[PDB]
């Protein structure tokens, strides 16, 4: 038996999570684990964004033939444009070029296999801590996994003395991955001037940038957003970029994504290109169709693109006002302990701090479900289940 | 500079070719190079069940929110009644497990990163010729790729003796990827005899069967093109499965597509698919849900599923006419040699038995568009452009 000899593998300490919350039959239960967006109603809605493009795909396609193995073309062009601006000198060099993905997930892995393959790229610098499926992602490439000293778990900060010592063993050509916005799942993210830095050492020690950008328009706004992939984008001649449009336009199961590859020259570029689509031909032949439709289609109509970025407001709003209440009905419920670093930190999650035991606690006394290291989905919180989440929380402080 | 002695690939010698014909201006230009349906007018057009199933979704989906690893569950269950049919043992004894993959191509590199992680296989057997993307899928995941013999040139038929001569040296342990239906590129499959004296020799050497179904249901029929893998199914303990709906649904840019894997019990198969669903979270996380879902939803209703049904019959007689018609015009138009195997070849493609330098004198001079191995989409062929393409045929004869 050739599957006789396999080992079981471990749950997904998020995934798994979700497992054990569907089998839950307590009422009254609280998912704060995957990072999806809840309306103030607690369910996960489609954009009315979304609905308009789809319906006018629905009308108007007239084919499902293969795309290319990059993708939809507009899609990629305005991904650039959404990344480095409207009139960056990368896009008017033609030192660009985009890969349509199945989700920021594929894009990472479509990453890893080119530079196993194709370059003498051996090891990638991973923040701790980070998204779990970060390590796995760069591993099963063959690609050895590093990690840098990242989060002030005393001062609920950057630890940005620890961040620069732990990479100082950081060789040229090696990759270090840097969250664009919305760390995962700390939620503190360099400032301005800490990305600068960053920059510059960067170019010094000669590290090729690896940004993951899954959360473009969470933290302030589109633009300010990126302002730190464009201080490396300023100063680099080499960086690859892996987004995700599955938070930002709610197509988490269309699996919409994009890995974009950055060279000296459009020379350079288009031979690089040329081997990363090689890799894709070899996983998934080319991207699923959809999900990049409906971005394309939002991002090019500018009635649409005004539909969404409103929609986007709202939702990065929502998630702020839930911040403030939370911190404000801890205190209420009787809270000895501060936490009014929450209100510091950008995005879907925080860090709250909690030990795995008092997680256990909570996901079995109380039904709230939160992930093992303590990151809840604050964008899981709603005025109707904030009280008995407080509750819960002071019970087990 | 990490990416400055990158070395460019080849072209893909399909889609490369395709990309050849897009930019062709000529105006008589004729592909029959990818393997996509084209109707009597030409174009490649969307099902009326997939529209009427898109219909449903879009006025009926609620969210977007991640499927599970392994995809929509329908998906799964219908799938696995397809392969094996309704009331098969290894449904009851639930000695098999699906995911949904991102098309069939998705499906084979799942189970090539499962196979190579997991296992102790180190060598897998394909046809030769087959599709030119199995070796690059298996050797990308790490795995040895040996061939096998199968087509005779010389009397256009299966050469069962040469076929099993060669797997002789095919120890145990290894892996051997039969085309369940509709071999690409030659269009001949073994008979319901010739698949039950391999699935014997298959159990007797040891091998473990790697099966691609991408045409299920354009040879005879839903079932009868799927007596070989059942023939397998019945002897084996282990078995894998990839399978494709981008044909039989014309849903070829929604990547839709399964890996079924099965195992002597159903402990031992929900243990390897746990490493499946690994290999899958490090790839692309979790599948897209628009191409499963309209399949699932069209299977599952007994309306929409008669009028698929009725659609694919119509497919793959179109296809027929279409080989009775080249072959006759063949003749009409000045052709000596002898096209009747044309008729006993089943699917889409055909070996037309063109040379290199041939097939690129019909794309130079005559702009009719086939792959270097003489392999044509008799899918392409319509009563209109019938006349022109056998005149360029006979021309380079
Ligand atoms: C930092 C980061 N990268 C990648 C992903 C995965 O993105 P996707 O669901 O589009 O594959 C996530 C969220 O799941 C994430 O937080
Ligand atoms: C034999 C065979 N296997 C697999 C595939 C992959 O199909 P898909 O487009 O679903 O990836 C194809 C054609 O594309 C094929 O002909």
């Amino acid at each position: 038996g050739t599957f006789e000899n396999i080992t079981a593998a471990p749950a997904d300490p998020i995934l798994g999570l979700a497992d054990l919350f569907r089998a839950d039959e307590r009422p009254g239960k609280i998912n704060l684990g995957i990072g999806v967006y809840f309306d103030e109603t607690g369910k996960i809605p489609v954009l009315t964004s979304v609905k308009k493009a789809e319906q006018y795909l629905l009308e108007n396609e007239t084919t499902k033939t293969y795309l290319g193995i990059d993708g939809i073309p507009e899609f990629g062009r305005c991904t650039q444009e959404l990344l480095f601006g409207k009139g960056s000198a990368l896009i008017n060099d033609k030192r660009a070029r985009t890969a349509q993905t199945p989700g920021g997930t594929g894009a990472l892995r479509v990453a890893a296999d080119f530079l196993a393959k194709n370059t003498s790229v051996k090891r990638v610098w991973v923040s701790n801590p980070s998204w779990p499926n970060h390590k796995s992602v760069f591993n099963s490439a063959g690609l050895e996994v590093r990690e840098y000293a990242y989060y002030d778990a005393e001062n609920h900060t950057l630890d940005f003395d620890a961040l620069i010592n732990s990479l100082n063993e950081a060789q040229a050509g090696d990759v270090v991955l840097f969250h664009g916005c919305c760390h995962n799942p700390t939620g503190i993210d360099p400032t301005l001037e800490q990305w600068q830095t960053l920059a510059q050492l960067s170019v010094e020690k000669g590290w090729l940038p690896l940004f993951d950008f899954a959360y473009q328009g969470f933290a302030r706004g589109l633009e300010e957003d990126a302002e730190g992939l464009r201080a490396f984008a300023a100063m680099h001649k080499e960086l690859i970029v892996a987004s995700s449009y599955s938070k930002n336009f709610g197509l988490y199961n269309e699996r919409v994504g994009a890995c974009t590859l950055v060279a000296a020259d459009s020379e350079t570029v288009d031979r690089a290109f040329s081997q990363m689509k090689a890799a894709i031909r070899a996983n998934y032949s080319n991207p699923p169709a959809h999900g990049a439709s409906v971005v394309a289609t939002i991002l090019s109509n500018d009635a649409l693109r005004a539909i969404w970025e409103q929609e986007l407001t709202d939702m990065r709003q929502r998630i702020q006002r839930m911040r403030q209440l939370f911190v404000n009905t801890l205190q209420e419920k009787g809270a000895n302990r501060d936490f009014s670093f929450i209100i510091k930190q950008n995005g879907m999650f925080s860090f709250s701090g909690l030990t795995k035991e008092q997680v256990l606690r909570l996901r079995e006394e109380f039904g709230v479900y939160a992930v093992a290291s303590g990151r809840v989905n604050v964008a899981g919180m709603t005025p109707d289940n904030m009280a008995p989440l407080c509750e819960a929380i002071v019970a087990v402080l």
